[PDB]
DNA sequence: CCACATGGCTGAA
DNA sequence: GTTCAGCGCATGTG
């Protein structure tokens, strides 16, 4: 009676979506298996293989001669001199590792109908939103519609992902962007999905963290009309409220800011049970000026820049939300955390990147504990 | 027009 | 080429 699901994550990162199926799998009567996965960044790639493998022995090894397309900062490929310098290395294996066992095809523009595994039960994606205009698609989305289109005219209707999910941010549904995703919707449709679109806050699916994403979960059409499906109304629920305080970790050496310069003002809770205070004379740039109370829930955690510093006020002082705590507020466990860590070949910095980039994991729990399977 | 709220990019080193 | 400290406005609601 246990069902085996086969995942594919394009775009994968460090696999919150893995990482979400894995954590229901039990209560669904599930064993999730990777069918393949779509990501160039080496250092989520490193993270990934630390995140999910099983007796993976890291060691030195000649990076395998068709990992070509991949990238050390995520947004530009690497240069001949950069694959010269990964191989020969311990983090050579990594890239074998999840070429072999995930079946990491690597870039997106690489995957067509003869490498796109058959029967997908889950297939998971993203896109900026440059990519609904020209420069009629572009880009990431353009690459996701041609394998679409590739493999409905090769493939059987039966052999086709039963259930697709795209994650973006908030602004996919703005003035400017909002048609065009429509026409997206529209294409799906001709593809033979039926799609529902939810604007979710992570602070209401158990976590501490103002976090809007967008949501386009797709089923099949005839899969909707075996399994009996109906979309959950999603955008109703609201679980019990998170403090920060309840992720953080005690130490005893943390490194504490000094604020003394700066003039403040009590704290102001909003609206949406963000409770911070502003620094005056701190920097000309509003984001980074603000002092985030813990017994509220915090700002979007973003790659980079501002929201990627996250000051917090403690008895200690006011310090920054450590890359352990950025891995806890996108819902990952210490143990994740620590096995990246472990790998000895990922900053500090780009640990939080990764984190940044990721959605949190409960989020996705909820949307994938909506989905029907037939027994067969 | 206003007040308020909220979330990556890049050039110097 | 990398890295990150320094830096502002886009896109709303009311
Ligand atoms: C915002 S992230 C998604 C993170 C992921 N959802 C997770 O669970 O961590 C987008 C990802 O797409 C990857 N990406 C960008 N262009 C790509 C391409 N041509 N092929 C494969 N991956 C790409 C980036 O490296 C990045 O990790």
């Amino acid at each position: 009676k246990i069902k085996v699901i086969k995942v594919f994550e394009a775009f994968a990162g460090i696999g919150s979506q893995f990482k979400a199926l894995k954590n229901i799998a039990r209560s669904k009567n599930w064993e999730i298996q990777h069918s393949g996965m779509v990501e160039w960044f080496v250092d989520a790639i490193v993270s990934y293989v630390a995140i999910h493998s099983k007796n993976f022995n890291p060691k030195i090894e000649r990076l395998d001669r068709d990992i070509l397309s991949i990238s050390n900062d995520s947004k530009m490929p690497i240069s001949e001199y950069g694959i010269k310098k990964i191989n020969n290395t311990i983090k050579a294996s990594y890239l074998n590792y999840a070429k072999k066992h995930f079946n990491n095809l690597f870039d997106i523009k690489k995957v067509n109908k003869d490498n796109f595994p058959k029967n997908i039960d889950i297939f998971t994606y993203s896109f900026p939103c440059q990519d609904l205009s020209v420069q009629t698609r572009s880009g990431l989305l353009w690459e996701i519609e041609r394998i679409l289109e590739e493999i409905k005219n090769s493939f059987s209707k039966e052999e086709m992902p039963k259930y697709l999910l795209m994650e973006n941010v908030k602004n996919l549904l703005s003035h400017k962007n909002k048609k065009n995703y429509n026409t997206w919707l529209k294409q799906l449709e001709k593809f033979g999905y039926k799609s529902k679109t939810y604007l979710l806050n992570s602070k209401n699916f158990d976590n501490c963290q103002n976090r809007e994403r967008v949501f386009c979960l797709s089923i099949r059409d005839d899969y909707l009309e075996k399994t009996g499906f109906k979309f959950k109304e999603l955008e109703k629920v609201k679980n019990p409220p998170k403090k920060i305080k309840d992720i953080l970790v005690d130490s005893s050496n943390y490194k504490y800011l000094n604020l003394n310069k700066y003039e403040t003002t009590t704290f102001r809770e909003t609206k949406s049970n963000i409770i911070s205070r502003p620094l005056k004379n701190y920097t000309t740039f509003n984001s980074e000026n603000y002092v985030y109370n813990i017994n509220g829930i915090g700002p979007t955690l973003t790659a980079s820049g501002a929201n990627s510093r996250i000051k917090i006020e403690t008895q200690q002082g006011v310090r920054y939300l450590t890359p352990l705590e950025c891995f806890k507020y996108m819902q990952f466990d210490v143990n994740d955390f620590k096995k990246v860590q472990s790998t000895n070949l990922i900053s500090e910095n780009k640990m939080i990147y990764i984190a940044g980039n990721s959605i949190p994991v409960k989020i996705l729990e909820a949307i994938f504990n909506t989905l029907e399977f037939v027994n067969n």
